[PDB]
């Protein structure tokens, strides 16, 4: 039956036999996206129909199209022609990686500038970077990548510790055409490798660490059915895989007694974006949406048991669509397992004399893409006690430049002439609520300091105060961790023993939001990064905080449009976007490979459950 | 040799013999505090001089004494008097808790309090409770505590279900005297028990968890030697133990290469303390001070295998004195072991066609008291990295009275009639800091962000600054969350092989800081709590926050007195104090026994390395 489940290799195969059999997937034709579509709102009362929607690009240049399938009925259901000035340009192509360094390198300009610094054009590599929308009128309704140029010394070379700095080209990667080649002066080339696996740079390898091992004989406490429905210690949930969002977690539910209580009817990050804050020329134009822009799902790793994920693993393998409708296999993709939390709870109690303590688990789920440099790691967790909690993992090499003489307020250095200019990586969790339902209300909760005067004589009083957030046009929220500022979701027609609604709230990080000055572009393509919280009306085509197509695109879609219809969230069917982020001046240590940073948020029971949900857990 | 070796059975007992040879440890006479002192600044050279510091309590009525011994020479160095209205009381007695309850059972007033709620004077408990600086005169240079009371239906039974509201007495715990009995009216004593071992309210427990096995089959990565001397992953350190602070870390140091470099001397939590936010006279004097008041240390539970420590462990057996100077173990008091922490570092690069992926892991070493109702677990943790982090786990019972009829701005709901006060637990973690040896100095460093406009006309650039800290009258410092405030470390003479200072970055979580009225007598007594940063220049009796006694002492001591001498900071020997706590509004999935909830802080290195400290770690 399960409308949630993964899509098969099948399914993709039919989407491609339907899209042939309609005329819309000749030769010329190349998916540039396609996933399945959820459910209706209240279908699960009538038959399957699983729909996918797929971005067609045209290689000879005719314009893209946006088109709705039903495989179970083998039909189309909507084609529209896009004009892509107006609503954005499609996400960036696999097969567009190679693109920019070969047309670079029979180009005059590039070629001129690659001599001047000695430079042999077989050793130089070109990231293939997205564009955005700056000053170039030419570049409005064109499939532009920009270029910045790493050499490689030999095939093992690790690039990024040989930037060219002073450097970049724009390429028009439809019509094959160079459309600028901007050169500002030559930087000296940083020449230290930053090849780690080579003995001359880790020295001997340490003999010192001892094996540990994480077994389950009697093997994992959760099942899997269905393909991706997981039940685990009173939690139900499916396990979802989109190419753009990667893992998504549907149906979030939690079995109490003999209720199961739905908290979250859909969870994903639903766009990420890293901005860099180097004013230089050369990178002042670089904002990767690695979500929006690449699609992290589709550069998700192989999984190697014991090295990436450790202990009993349970692992799902997502299919995806190759350019040509073709399905592709990302084998042991999704790692899922339980693993061991510490202590729960504990108390030896100086007066019954009974002494009780019980431990922790967590299930796991993940995944991890590599974008280029960067590698990220994307894990959801849900505890024993009702806690669901994200935690992405960031690492991979830092992107580099050089490092200017006389120093930098905006990058930092690494190596003798190696510098990493600052950037940050920005989330948005995107968390349709359903907490006992899908009538919520989202409340603000501040601590209040009280004065010391009547009714508070000694001065050690403190309260806190809730503001119920009634419509999005009040609904864009910023931290205040000064303040321990929360946000709770809550039903105000369900109400636990005590007489108070049920909720769960949001505990954020409180990190800094985007940087950037107001007026910029990024500032605008990337509006929702400039506030940690926003909660709107559930709309089914408001799927990500950027838009359908965030590359190339201006201002005009996303969060920002979608609030200003001012729509009521006082009990109704809402979703709330949570932007986090680390902002990274990179560090010596991080160089030549950077250890694992982290950042999340997570949610927690408020007043959801009539008591300690763990008072059953054995010892 | 080790000077730094915890103390051993024999030592203790010849304390006690160098005591009573001296005079000082009569009959009378009762040991409230006893704890070996760190060597002198300098020593290592001159031979060991291990001194023990004492804190002697009489139970005749005559002044205690603070007295230094040399175990080593079998002298008494110093013996004062200490008058306890000026100085403060010594720490609470172990012997003193069953006082308040035996002394408030023949008190008439006590009684015809009871009798007006028709409670059974043999089920009534009643807690000895701090009793803080108020406005009580008799009370100033008298052992004072004072009882709140909670109803115990039979021996086995959580008397936190049923607390006594309304009423409260104050007793002198020396001359054997009930000072005054409170009654401000009945409150209805809740009657729904918190038994979580009652199968009636836990219901048929789980059999849906599968064992999760941990073993290391050629044993621990780390070694032990002098009995506390640990050795792992480059790093180097002593695991000391006292009574008032518990585990206390000595000589943190990292062997990069050749060299062992220093970077924290001392590091311990110094004070911690839970002031109440109820302005009900029945409890606005609360205000606990676990480690000052009560002696953390002291109450330190003996650690299950499997059950509170999982893994291979390796136990430290921490041995104090008793009230009469006899020794006393704390068998398996320290855990100690390593975990595996996901992924360390991971690339698999697009150019290179090289993928990488290490594990990290991380030593941990911890220890879980018991204070009344709380419980918690205090958490140091080394990682592969470099990263040094600390974690406190806060479980237990939760501290309870009436929920008044018509709600509260200053009291949770549990259960029926049930109430939970507002209440924060705040840490200050001391660290005596050594960035590679005792020349240091702190920078406060926030985000710079840009205007757009000349030299910025995209307006995508940010920064950074550093404040350096350059005397103690600076040093008194607030979080700022939103511009991503941290505060780094560094040695100016110590300098990494691109010519900058090395360092480590301290990240606090930034959570709310006491919440009390500026002039209440909490804000006084526990002034560091007040902000979240201290600089101080060391000196060797500048030990806690609060001062040598906190019991029943107004301010005058602590950290605003030693700031005031406002010693040169920059680039000398230097201790930070950070303040970090979790502010508690009680939910209903705290009771009957409520879940772990986490506050800590980390320290990263920052530009101490050359390069990454862990590119040996091998596949
Ligand atoms: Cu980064
Ligand atoms: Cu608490
Ligand atoms: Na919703
Ligand atoms: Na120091």
């Amino acid at each position: 039956a399960s409308p949630f489940r993964l899509a098969s290799a099948g399914e993709i195969s039919e989407v491609q036999g339907i899209l042939r059999t309609a005329g819309l997937l000749g030769p010329e034709k190349r998916i540039a996206y396609l996933g399945v579509l959820d459910p209706a709102r209240g279908a699960g009362s009538e038959a399957e129909d699983r729909r996918f929607r797929v971005f067609i690009h045209d290689v000879s240049g005719a314009r893209p199209q946006e088109v709705t399938v039903s495989v179970t009925n083998g039909t189309v259901i909507s084609a529209v022609e896009l004009d892509t000035a107006a609503t954005g340009e499609l996400p960036v192509l696999e097969e567009e990686f190679e693109v920019v360094e070969q047309l670079l390198a029979t180009d005059e300009r590039w070629l001129k500038a690659l001599a001047a610094r000695n430079l042999d054009v077989s050793k130089v590599r070109v990231a293939p970077l997205s564009a955005g929308v700056f000053e170039y009128a030419e570049e409005r309704g064109r499939r532009i990548l920009r270029g910045l140029a790493f050499v490689q010394d030999f095939p093992e070379d690790s690039a990024w510790a040989h930037p060219v700095d002073g450097l970049v080209a724009y390429v028009d990667v439809v019509s094959k055409e160079v459309t600028r080649v901007i050169d500002t002066g030559v930087f000296p080339v940083p020449a230290e490798h930053g090849n780690y696996t080579d003995p001359e740079l880790t020295g001997p390898l340490r003999t010192t660490q001892k094996p540990i091992s994480i077994t389950q004989p009697e093997g994992p406490s959760f099942t899997v059915t269905g393909g991706n429905h997981i039940e685990w210690e009173k939690w139900s949930l499916d396990v979802g895989f989109d190419v753009r969002e990667g893992v998504v977690l549907h149906n979030i539910a939690f079995r109490d007694g003999d209720r199961l209580r739905p908290i979250i009817n859909r969870a994903s990050i639903a766009e990420m974006v890293v901005p860099y804050g180097d004013p230089s020329p050369i990178r002042s134009w670089q904002n990767y949406f690695d979500t929006g822009e690449y699609l992290v799902g589709q550069y998700a790793n192989s999984l190697e048991l014991g090295c990436d994920c450790l202990g009993d693993i349970t692992y799902l393998s997502p299919v995806i669509s190759d350019a040509f409708g073709n399905p592709r296999e990302i084998r042991n993709g999704i790692c899922m397992h339980e693993e061991d939390w510490g202590i729960l709870a504990k108390h030896s109690d100086l007066w019954s004399g009974i002494n009780y303590t019980r431990r922790n688990r967590r299930m796991v789920i993940s995944f991890f893409t590599t974008i280029g440099n960067y590698d990220y790691g994307f894990y959801w967790y849900l505890y024993l006690d009702g806690t669901i909690e994200f935690e992405a993992k960031a690492t991979g090499v830092v992107f580099t430049s050089a490092f200017p003489e006389g120093g930098s307020d905006n990058i930092s250095q690494l190596a003798p002439g190696l510098g990493a200019p600052f950037h940050q990586h920005i989330f948005s969790a995107r968390l349709d609520m359903a907490i006992d339902g899908f009538t919520n209300r989202v409340e603000e909760e501040d601590v209040v300091r009280q004065t010391m005067g009547p009714g508070n004589e000694r001065g050690n009083a403190f309260s806190r105060k809730r503001t119920v957030l009634t419509r999005e046009s009040e609904a864009v929220r910023e931290a205040d961790a000064r303040t321990g500022r929360t946000w709770i979701i809550s039903n105000p027609e369900s109400k636990n023993r005590l007489n108070e609604p049920v909720g769960y709230k949001l505990h954020a990080h409180n990190q800094p939001t985007l940087l950037a000055d107001p007026g910029s572009s990024i500032a605008r393509r990337a509006a929702f990064a400039t506030k940690d919280l926003w909660v709107t009306r559930y709309a089914d085509d408001e799927r990500y905080p950027t838009g359908d197509f965030v590359n190339q695109h201006s201002g005009g879609a996303g969060l920002p449009s979608y609030i200003a219809q001012d729509r009521d969230i006082d009990g109704q069917d809402i979703v709330v976007w949570h932007t986090f982020g680390l902002t990274h001046f990179p560090r010596v240590e991080d160089w030549p490979i950077m250890p694992v940073d982290t950042v999340g948020f997570k949610l927690r029971p408020e007043g959801f459950f009539d008591r300690s949900p763990v008072l059953d857990v054995p010892a």
